[PDB]
């Protein structure tokens, strides 16, 4: 491990960590410096697993997962303080959360051009991996898995074919948390689950599908349509302008209903703490970097979307037989529906289709109960977590850890 | 009023009520004794309108209404103490809670002979209701409100139709949660309902897109196709039997998933409560009477329902243009789904369509936020409470109480 990169006091703990955590730059392509944090397994950090995480965005930071999601401590309201996090996804694995591409967060580069794309950021992060295995070389020879949320269901398998290529590198699964993987399958799927939970009524219902569908089939992602394309609009209104959280229908829209940062959404706390410049510096970054915010809305404004489908994408990682794949969806998330992603895993028509049944958690008090729905197939399987958004491990954190865990042990 | 039948000082209250409460016997059709729970408007009682409250089942008591949902104070889990209910329906309207209909919680009958139908309970709901204007003179000329939840639905429009013919009762509107309007509309909708929540996979739905299904309209109601009756009985094991809380998509099953009593609920703190010797006391209640149960099992069971849909009765209710009615859903219930009412509301193809939209709340912190979706219609309107399940009040009270006051404002 690199000795100058370790943090020894973050400011906001009042217990000191059971386990080593890393913050500093992994170098990426050109020159990219990627803000990587690092935290080992609380159990046995030699032989855990190592568990890249990727948050989405386009722009947004991986340091939103470790704060709010599945870190070993959660930023609390005040900002100031961390609190340890029972179901930390670094219970049972050597967790590195990664800000990427270049210009999210902490990451920078020297020519300071942040304007990027799918294929260049999958490679720029396939070197940063190269260069934490030369940082953590003892970290070589355990389990890898490739982890992410949201537009990382893109980040995730491009990466994920780029590694598969690198046999110094022991790939063993991946796992996309509500992830863009098919943008047709996203946009359809959202507009059913609009209509089925009471979004829009029947007049707007039956004019979509008299002018959007056919022989059982409905195209609401290109129908071209005049009528489908301004049914279509209203139901972008009303899912996305109208003071619904996109990210959890049934949360509220923090700062209320409108008469970067995401809509319905509040960093504060995050911010607050990484924007102190103590809490910069045990975590060993340069002063002269500008201030940290959640998503760069110049990285989001400057991206180029290459891939509208990561069916070839997993269709290669599959055909290798060597991985195990998970796609998990909290069910009242909006912006990458649990449908669209299911639909997605089914068309890829894979082997050992074993029906779809639920899944339980235990929970301490209220006993056994259903934490979703479970379809497994031949090193794919598909997964609701029933009554979480889009940050799964935010709203249910007991099913997230249950799920990582199965997820991590092949079971 | 009845003076000997006023609570004076009701066990588990550490303040007495601003208001006057009454707890006695309504006297029903032949030898039925319908025990009442009549709780005075916190604010001009004179004046404030007077709201009949049903429970369903059939057999289940309008007490769980007041002690769980929107009564002036609501049981704790130690089953001993009251707290006030900052939100109860009673802080503008005298609230009368029936047990209804015979048998049920503290109702009995001389003959003891409890096997009954829909259109026997209208009949006895309205002697009960002369009754209580016989007992309670001074509220003859106050707007009257019928309203009820889940078998209501039934109760409430028959109820109705025996009152608007009686001019000595000042009716005004009726309002119905989560509701059983039509067997066939809920059946159809709560299939729809589990796939598009995530219930069923596309092996399941595809075969009942294939069997039930034909010109773009389904039939999961009375469809005969060997493959369709087989599949349909797949998803009630999914939705019914399987550990899903029926009143709650996303809230847990009490007691955990299996390997009268509603199934996932606990009703042990009203049934500690009530069952208490001074509450039954206080309460004015014959010592004579056996145990109070929320649900009476032998009610239900030798229970004939007579009515499969209140398309007549609510045809009939809106013909004199002088009633408003309000069908109020929460949006992640199973059991009366609010799709299955919403269908119902729209085939009634009334006039006035009022353009679906979004109703708010302002809650103290969050400030305005999305409470759900509202459809006017002349007389009669359709509207969801966005993440509240069967039980609509307790699930979100603010919004149960905003929705009550504008309903009874008509504005
Ligand atoms: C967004 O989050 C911030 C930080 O959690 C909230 O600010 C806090 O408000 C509480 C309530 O009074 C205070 O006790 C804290 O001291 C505040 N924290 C800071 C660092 O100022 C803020 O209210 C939230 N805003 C919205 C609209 O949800
Ligand atoms: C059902 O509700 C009852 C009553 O609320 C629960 O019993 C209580 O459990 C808590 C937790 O220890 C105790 O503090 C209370 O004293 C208990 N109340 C009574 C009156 O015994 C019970 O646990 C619930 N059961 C389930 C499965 O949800």
């Amino acid at each position: 491990a690199p000795d100058q990169d370790e943090i020894q006091r973050l400011p906001g703990l009042a217990k000191q960590p059971s386990f080593r955590q890393y913050s500093g730059y992994l170098k990426g392509s050109g020159s990219k410096h990627l803000h990587y944090w690092f935290v080992e397994s609380q159990k046995d950090p030699e032989n855990s697993p190592v568990v890249l995480w990727l948050n989405g965005g386009p722009g947004c930071s991986s340091l939103d997962g470790l704060l709010t999601e599945h870190g070993p401590f959660l930023v609390q309201p005040d900002g100031v303080t961390l609190e340890y996090n029972p179901y930390s996804w670094n219970l049972i694995a050597n967790v590195l959360y990664l800000e990427s591409p270049a210009g999210v967060g902490f990451s920078y580069s020297d020519d300071k051009f942040y304007a990027t794309n799918d294929t260049e950021v999958a490679q720029s992060n396939f070197e940063a991996l190269q260069d934490f295995f030369r940082l953590f070389p003892e970290y070589k020879n355990n389990k890898l898995f490739l982890t992410g949320e949201s537009y990382a269901g893109i980040y995730i398998p491009t990466l994920a074919v780029l590694v598969m290529q690198d046999p110094s590198m022991n790939l063993q699964g991946l796992a996309v948390g509500n992830g863009l993987s098919s943008y047709e399958q996203n946009d359809n799927s959202l507009v059913y689950f609009a209509y089925y939970h009471g979004l829009l009524g029947n007049r707007l219902w039956s004019s979509l599908q008299t002018h959007c569908c056919s022989q059982n089939k409905c195209n609401f992602y290109d129908n071209k349509d005049l009528e489908c394309v301004t049914n279509l609009q209203e139901v972008a209104r009303i899912v996305g302008n109208s003071g619904l959280n996109i990210y959890n229908l049934y949360a509220p829209c923090a700062g209320g209903v409108p008469s970067m940062d995401p809509p319905c959404t509040n960093t504060t706390a995050a911010s607050t703490y990484l924007n102190n410049p103590y809490v910069r510096k045990a975590l060993n970054i340069p002063e002269q970097l500008p201030q940290w915010d959640m998503c760069n809305f110049l990285v989001n404004l400057q991206y180029r979307r290459l891939y509208r489908s990561m069916n070839s994408q997993y269709l290669k990682l599959l055909s290798s037989q060597k991985y195990q794949i998970l796609l998990y969806n909290g069910d009242v998330d909006m912006a990458c529906n649990f449908m669209g992603d299911e639909w997605f895993v089914d068309s890829l028509n894979q082997k050992m289709e074993v029906q779809r049944r639920p899944w339980l958690v235990k929970y301490g008090d209220s006993g056994e109960q259903i934490a979703g729905f479970v379809k497994e197939f031949s090193h794919i399987a598909f997964l609701t977590i029933k009554g979480a958004g889009h940050m799964v491990p935010t709203d249910k954190p007991l099913a997230a850890f249950t799920m990582f865990s199965r997820f991590l042990n092949k079971q």
